[PDB]
């Protein structure tokens, strides 16, 4: 509640094909937690008219990435939109530009 599941982008155990139902626009993205068989969260984003899934693990009880670890999903998504550097992992980099936020 007083954290990460509040965001307005974080849409809660949200399915890994309706998630790429709600993209229209490269650089949409949104979060929501691990759906086969639940445990951590995943970003899930277009670009290039294809979603990318990327995963989210707490490397010392925050959240990291490719090459630096935050302290959660929050500070994890204003680092990469505010500050504007795309994700880049296997040479392939996803734009987080625009939230999908939740529908209220």
């Amino acid at each position: 509640g007083s954290q990460l599941r509040g965001e307005p982008w974080f849409h809660g155990k949200l399915s890994r094909r309706e998630a790429e139902a709600l993209l229209q626009l490269n650089g949409d993205f949104l979060v929501r937690e691990s759906t086969t068989t639940p445990g951590q969260y995943v970003l899930t984003g277009l670009q290039s008219g294809q979603p990318k899934h990327l995963l989210l693990v707490d490397p010392e009880g925050v959240v990291r990435t490719k090459d630096h670890r935050f302290e959660s999903v929050s500070h994890l998504i204003s680092y990469h939109m505010d500050n504007h550097l795309p994700i880049i992992s296997a040479g392939s980099e996803l734009c987080l530009q625009q939230p999908v936020e939740r529908k209220l």
